[PDB]
């Protein structure tokens, strides 16, 4: 099977803060399957969080059973949103 930038299991995770990082969303998603990455983004000059990033899985079943359950859950004291991040990442 072809794992490409068009055909990977990568999705967006919003909730994060000046207290939360990629480790904290990885620890909420690691219970579904084996993680490839998580990203947390801020302006490192300004000290200002975007408060989101991406999470990615080694398997599709883990991504889809997560997303269908994840809508409106609470991580690190904040309410979350989930959607796919493949086409916005590919830019096509």
């Amino acid at each position: 099977m072809a794992e490409s930038d068009g055909a990977e299991y990568r999705c967006f995770v919003g909730s994060l803060s000046w207290n939360t990082d990629d480790r904290g969303l990885e620890a909420a998603f690691s219970s579904f399957g084996e993680i490839l990455d998580a990203k947390i983004i801020n302006d490192r000059e300004t000290g200002r969080s975007r408060g989101f990033g991406f999470v990615s899985f080694s398997n599709e079943q883990a991504m889809q059973d997560a997303i269908e359950g994840m809508n409106g859950k609470e991580l690190d004291g904040r309410s979350i949103v989930v959607n796919e991040a493949q086409s916005r990442g590919y830019g096509g």
